[PDB]
């Protein structure tokens, strides 16, 4: 019966060369989970409306107004790149493979353990004794139908542990609810307090209330039991593991050289700009590397911080990340910044409520934008740019000295061509469910991989309520015995990938680990300390160069 | 004024087989099939916020 | 965000650039969200008494 293990531990990564350039990469990961008896006995509809910031006229973005539904269930969502592969492995993949895609994924729950804690006074004190409870049992449920709201573990940065030899706690489950929130616009110190700023009441046309009890077949398992899910397959497309340098400037045949450098110092020349073959979309009688027509448009100008408001409230309109270029425009290009914890990658030595943060910059040098160079010219395009026949990033547009065309320009056209957001090894979101809309987006910023078919299905889990000797629902007396649980998790994320070949003469950039020093690629960064503290920093994704034409 | 590059003039007399039918006659068309995609009959409450 | 009443002109003349309808929210922005308005007759649905 009970008293024997029901699984095996294995957190490695095997590489099976299928030849022909393709290799099947199977990533196995096992971790120990720690679940505590949920405080919320039943489903709660807590309404959070921060006014410590929303009330202020200056603060607008700090609007955490919303009404979620806290459920008594946790969640085992290991949708993180660092919770599958190993730090060293990712280096090999990015340096060799030129593309990768998800194939299958399985899960298992063995060695389920449930114990109770009681108080025991020792010498006047009160130490806690831990006694195992065999009769105790937990509850597991894998909603493969996705009947419940999809809640990415990476979107809240609360996935599983990235450290094999270290336990992890399952993040509670909760989904948003229908609530009409409204907030007026106020700059610095506008005349009078903020106009409107109130929460909303439950509507009957958008009232979405679900229950884990009626949305999945809960499988009860004790100490001697074990659970396992089927082999789910992904239909997502492969994501390139290389960056693009070619910009709209370099594409077709370069201008014919009329002069050849005599020394390694000077350079060559071109042909008469006025008298030179080529194609320009201007009625002028001259061409250049700035007016020559191109096959398409590499990258596009995106509205800088375009806060759009809706019935749910004001929000930051997402924007496809891209190279920062020499303009050093991070927030302008959409460079996403993260904030993870200790159980997610931060050094265990940095004691404090302040989590580590980093700004990820894309490697798509081709679609890079530069606000310090963007401009427009009058219809009658003339060489000499008139003082009024041009709009540079310095002309106050809209009675504002800080609001120019760049902050409100969408160059997205039928010629827009860009790459995918390079997925980060640590705290990186792998797959994601597609939106239930007639016309879903061409891609997702949260995760490179988007399940075209159905979604994997979040895995829910809750501890079985251990009632006491006395109980009475009508008396609001929910006497529960202090009980917790610790079950193991075993998953295998099989995925194939293809590797590129050396088609160049000059060695391509790689990801190496320099000696212990100021160098970012320091070994100590991923090496234990005298005490045992460790940290997981982001890795250079898409190191190899890729020609875009 | 009418252009020669976009002058689109059609005639029902030369664009379809007119079927003459009197009082005792009757017409019927074949079973046309649609290839359109299904449209969801539900609304969405979730906003970019949740 | 969609351009509110973006009248674009062409060789055929000025016209109202279509816009995908959506919820009006608390902003009560109808013409701003593209809330289409109709106009039917009696043989189409209007009361025969009016």
């Amino acid at each position: 019966g009970v008293g024997v293990s029901t699984g095996s531990y294995d957190n490695q990564t095997h590489y099976r060369f299928l030849g022909d350039g393709w290799v099947e990469i199977t990533a196995l990961a096992t971790r120990l989970v720690h679940l505590n008896m949920p405080k919320s006995e039943n489903y709660c509809r807590i309404r959070v409306h921060n006014t410590t910031d929303t009330s202020v006229k200056g603060n607008m973005a700090k609007d955490d107004a919303h009404e979620q539904i806290w459920t008594p269930w946790s969640l085992v969502d290991a949708n993180a790149w660092g919770v599958w592969l190993q730090p060293s492995d990712w280096q090999y993949i990015c340096n060799t493979m030129s593309q990768l895609n998800l194939v299958s994924l399985d899960q298992e729950i063995f060695n389920v353990v449930l114990k109770t804690v009681t108080e025991q006074d020792l010498g006047g004190q009160a130490i806690k004794i831990y006694n195992a409870d065999l009769t105790a049992c937990m509850m597991v449920a894998v909603d493969s139908n996705n009947i419940l709201p999809y809640t990415p573990a990476a979107n809240s940065m609360e996935t599983l542990g990235f450290y094999p030899w270290k336990p992890t706690i399952a993040s509670p489950y909760r989904y948003y609810f229908c609530v009409d929130r409204d907030l007026s616009v106020t700059y610095e110190n506008q005349e009078g307090t903020v106009e409107h700023n109130v929460m909303g009441t439950p509507k009957g046309m958008n009232s979405q209330f679900f229950t884990i009890e009626n949305t999945q077949q809960i499988t009860l398992l004790r100490t001697g039991d074990e659970f396992a899910t089927g082999t789910y397959y992904f239909d997502t497309n492969p994501v390139k593991l290389t960056h693009t340098w070619q910009t709209n400037r370099q594409l077709g045949q370069p201008p014919l050289l009329s002069t050849f450098p005599e020394a390694d110092t000077d350079a060559g020349t071109l042909t008469a700009q006025g008298s030179r073959h080529g194609t320009t979309q201007m009625g002028v009688n001259w061409v250049s590397e700035a007016i020559r027509t191109r096959p398409a448009q590499v990258g596009f100008c995106q509205p800088h911080n375009d806060f759009e408001a809706s019935r749910a409230g004001p929000f930051a309109a997402p924007k496809v990340p891209a190279d920062i270029t020499q303009g050093v425009d991070k927030e302008a290009n959409g460079s996403v910044r993260y904030s993870y914890g200790k159980q997610h990658g931060e050094n265990w030595a940095s004691h404090g409520p302040a989590p580590e943060r980093y700004t990820w910059d894309e490697t798509s040098f081709g679609s890079g934008r530069d606000t310090k160079d963007g401009f427009i010219q009058s219809a009658p395009l003339v060489v000499p740019p008139p003082l009024n026949g041009i709009l540079t990033n310095a002309n106050p547009i809209g009675t504002k000295n800080d609001i120019h065309f760049s902050n409100v320009f969408n160059s997205y056209g039928p010629l827009t061509a860009f790459s995918h957001p390079s997925p980060v090894y640590p705290q990186g979101q792998i797959w994601d469910k597609e939106l239930d809309l007639e016309h879903k987006p061409r891609l997702h910023i949260t995760a490179p991989f988007v399940c075209k078919n159905n979604a994997p299905g979040q895995m829910l889990v809750r501890l079985g309520p251990n009632l006491t000797d006395q109980y009475d629902p009508n008396g609001a007396t929910l006497s529960r015995i202090v009980t917790y649980g610790t079950f193991f998790w075993k998953g295998k994320l099989t995925m194939r990938a293809k590797l590129r070949a050396n088609t160049t003469w000059n060695p391509v950039y790689q990801v190496s680990a320099e000696d212990n020093g100021n160098s970012y690629m320091s070994v100590t960064k991923w090496l234990p300390t005298a005490t045992g503290n460790m940290q997981s920093v982001p890795l250079i994704t898409r190191p190899v160069a890729r020609n875009t034409y």
